[PDB]
């Protein structure tokens, strides 16, 4: 046990097949420094108060809690000190990022300093999501360099604080799964080249919206209750913060949903930083990720906050739902 | 910050009123070091290769885990050198185990060493439940003496292993919270004499088994997605672990179901180590808990692995669910 | 590994020979906790920015430091809440704590919060010494009750935050070494009924002292030098924080000597809460204490925080230094 | 507290004035996780079991323990995988170890895995020492690229497991210390641009050596114990650890000395992996390192194992020695 495989060196002896500036590794270093220090403080947080609101409105609705602000000054400020990024996008900040000249890198980073927000106080799962693009341009960097497809993410993932702390990272050639050793600060590989099934039995979805859902939607619920082959029903999950419900359909296989309704025409789920670094995980998995009429790493943004409808998990059961909509179509 | 104050010295500091022989603080102390090695080793299962199976089928069909043995055997161990038990029922094992005459006390303990089983390897939240009865008999201490109604029990809780360990404790006037501070190892106070909301807006139970519903949990959900009154729908939450969901529904409101079904008459939750410590806590937090014809707590079991079907959460929420059942009656 | 030998199981276990109230393992389970809390912050001192003074100078000349409050705090609080203590003597404290009547305890407990001033900022081992006595007075607690010879000690020991943080306890049969295990904050049996060399061959005193010392201390230094008999000199080693030196003589043998000298008659140590505690532990495991002139142990106190000349560690080594002081009277 | 100053980004943000290929920061950070491996075995040795020895004697003398094979493999690995050295020596292994082509980097470093044996079982503070040299040649990578002069080290320190972990480096401009936080395995600044005192008042010597010590060495004794001008005797201290010992010399000033003797014309500690590394922390800080004849950075090694006399410290306290040898010469 003397030769630990840390998410570092595993990266640095990746990076080394196409060898980089490695401020790739700079990158993803200093995100492991910040997402240990938001999972110390979770472990504890109601010993260190840190339950609560901080009295603010994000872009968009959110009631800011104690822990996004905490979250998000942390991942911040590694980023930053990273020397490998030049515009961060957050849930929590208004408008694009900029870094600063001096600490320029050529990294784009789009993120969820804290994802799982209503489950913070009951002390269920919750995490953090990002998503890395290459500036894809000469000028000055701005908040354009944010608003590419899904399909031009070079890596992305999440840090899940369940009954584990484990961090999820995607890249070009595969999913791997690397575990938070709490003892020496380490994240170490413990799941390689992570596959997700072709067909799972567990479908997750927030059914007390049954009365906005589409036709597609209710009938596909439907179709998992009552199976018209006489085929086991599936089973129903639904944890209610999107790194858990998506961690448990990448290794378990299955369905998670969280599509348009007759009140959100674009869902819920932002694309930047919440959609597309899972929809890149599970296509890297082998999996798919739709809006229910296109795949959701094609769309291109207009809006650093906008919203997307999304469908993911295992090719089977994601196809059977598209079906469904194209029949309704 | 140099006044900790610690499960240890409020449980001791509680039973000064009635100043006993101690003992109960003996037992929850020793709990207390299980609960913290089982966390430890939850919080770095895959790095310890504690995920999948052990190889063995339990009292009922459950497919044992690994740390299903791991958690079991530092329960067993902890409360008989605790010198406070007589009896120990535990979920994992066949028959009663009755403690040496050396290391015997006055109390009974039936526990599920670890729940949440399905939940394990998707990292989701699991924990630990007990329930503490005080032997009332002269006989030799024997299985009969867990064969007890749970409104006999004088102390009752459970260790859940979610974004922070914590440790909820009932007794007779009012339940407690305590997290555990990783740093020193102690479960510190952080809610005191727990409440729950009178009405919530979260409604949890798996809808995977709709087809095998009765009428009553039907016409009750579907009232909580379609309100007559035009009400805001109840959303929906189903973490999959017992722990997780009950906790979330005793901090936050609302109800959680695990309902008999045209296949199980008597539901799958275990009334011994699941349902009677969970309706305990409850009604200690002013909340409601029954099979849909009967208060939990008031079922006298001939079977230490029987089952009950359990409905709890918000006493507005239950009766509104019994008032269904009574309808269809 | 489910089978955790605790220092409380341990002594709960010990206790139980001689069935009592059982409060020495509340004192001790108390103890226990403030230990891991120092611990704890000593680990991570600097980071807490807790290095530097306090701006107070204790009951004799010692310039009071941050650690020295906050573990003074600690202890007295832990004790207090135990519900087992009744006078309370500190280094830090001018006057003995008389325990309000509602947390009265049978015990008196004498102890130096932080034993190592001087070697703090320079990280090296310090540690926290404590020596427990019976109140054997009916009068209302007072500071006389502190004010017992060491031989009527009941339990004594000190917790070293060393490489490793131990808690060596000593009682009426034996001597016993428990390590902290960070992870789950648990002091658990390392070392049983340990015993001290007959004979060691390291000897440890401020030697920068040797102008004020008396010619006994003087003789001795240079027969270990200088052997007589050709036989290899002794090895010298002085950390400077007395549970470090100690703890070495006591799993490795050899001398420790803090004498008193020219400057000062009855040397530096505090018979109270540093030499009678050692003193009883190296008793208990074999082992020797004198001022050069009479056993510590047998010291009838008149001050809390009167000084005492202590030489201790193995029989024959300090027997040797005996017979010195003997020649020389 | 969302601004984490790591060690990594203090080099990294410190080898950005000299844009390098950035390995250094690669070498440093492999390291860290060694020593952070290290401290968490060490902090709970025994409970691991790893005192005692491993029945093995290295390249002189030492009998081989536990913690030095696992402190030793750590190092070895986690350097091999920083793909930034190509030329390793470890006073463990008889001979230079080359990196294989595919892992080699462009750094030598000789270091000691774990320094302070003596001193492991009586959990006295014990270290880590390293010392980073720049391969100055075109041929082949071999055991010669370390036999250079200290005055070429390019960095060196060490980490000293005391009461807290601390991470002293020193480069080209200074030193600085970092302390290791337990809660997320990081090295934090805590300390910087550290100067040791012009003259310090605490000489550390083993004096157990009296018998074997040179004139020079026995008159400067004699010196710090009876000031010829009536000024205050020096204190003595001596841990035992070099580690130890020499941290305690550079935060609080005074004077370490291992000289030759009678019986040891080199002294005992190891030039390449000891000696080298402390001078040139020495020396960063302000103070001297001497043989008592030759500025130990000076000397150049014709053996990877060979031995070098070291007297460090505060310049005047240091200078005073030297005089004393020039008198005797
Ligand atoms: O309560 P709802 O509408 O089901 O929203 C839950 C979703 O919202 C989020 O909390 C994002 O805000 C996701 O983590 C989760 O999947
Ligand atoms: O998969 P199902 O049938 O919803 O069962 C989930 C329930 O089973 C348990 O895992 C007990 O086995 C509970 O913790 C949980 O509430
Ligand atoms: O610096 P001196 O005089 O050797 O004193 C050291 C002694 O003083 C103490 O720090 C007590 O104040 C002991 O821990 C240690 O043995
Ligand atoms: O017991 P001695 O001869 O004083 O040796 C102690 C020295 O040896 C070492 O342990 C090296 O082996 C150093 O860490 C320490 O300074
Ligand atoms: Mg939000
Ligand atoms: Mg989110
Ligand atoms: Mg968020
Ligand atoms: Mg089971
Ligand atoms: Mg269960
Ligand atoms: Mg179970
Ligand atoms: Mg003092
Ligand atoms: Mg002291
Ligand atoms: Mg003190
Ligand atoms: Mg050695
Ligand atoms: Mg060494
Ligand atoms: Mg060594």
């Amino acid at each position: 046990d003397t030769n630990i495989v840390t998410l570092t060196r595993f990266v640095m002896e990746e990076g080394r097949k196409a060898r980089g500036t490695g401020e790739m590794t700079q990158l993803l270093n200093s995100l492991c420094t910040a997402v240990k220090a938001i999972s110390t403080a979770v472990r504890k947080a109601g010993i260190l108060h840190l339950y609560g609101i901080a009295g603010s409105t994000n872009v968009t609705g959110d009631q800011v809690k104690k822990l996004d602000v905490l979250s998000n000054d942390l991942v911040i400020n590694v980023l930053k000190s990273s020397f490998a990024t030049c515009v961060l996008v957050s849930e929590e900040d208004k408008n694009a990022i900029i870094v600063e000249p001096e600490k320029r890198g050529k990294y784009v980073v789009c993120f969820d300093p804290l994802d799982g927000s209503s489950n913070i106080d009951c002390l269920v799962s919750i995490g953090t999501i990002f998503g890395i693009y290459r500036k894809n341009s000469t000028d000055e960097p701005s908040e354009k360099d944010a608003l590419q497809p899904g399909r031009n993410l070079v890596a992305a993932g999440y840090a899940l604080y369940g009954s584990a702390t484990m961090l999820v990272l995607a890249m070009v050639n595969g999913v791997n799964c690397f575990m938070l050793d709490p003892a020496i600060g380490e994240f170490i590989l413990v799941d390689r080249d992570v596959k997700i099934k072709k067909k799972g039995s567990i479908y997750s979805i927030n059914e007390g919206y049954a009365k906005e859902f589409d036709p597609a939607i209710t009938e596909y619920i439907q179709r998992k209750k009552f199976p018209p082959d006489n085929s086991a029903p599936y089973g129903a999950r639904y944890v209610g913060s999107m790194v858990a419900d998506v961690h448990r359909t990448l290794v378990y296989g299955g369905i998670f949903m969280y599509p348009a309704n007759k009140k959100s025409p674009k869902g819920k789920l932002r694309l930047l930083y919440e959609c597309n670094p899972m929809a890149y995980v599970m296509e890297k998995a082998g999996g798919l990720a739709t809006t229910g009429k296109e795949a959701v790493l094609d769309i291109v943004p207009t809006d650093i906050h906008q919203r997307a409808p999304i469908i993911l998990g295992s090719p089977e059961d994601v196809t059977e739902l598209l079906e469904i909509y194209q029949k309704h179509a």
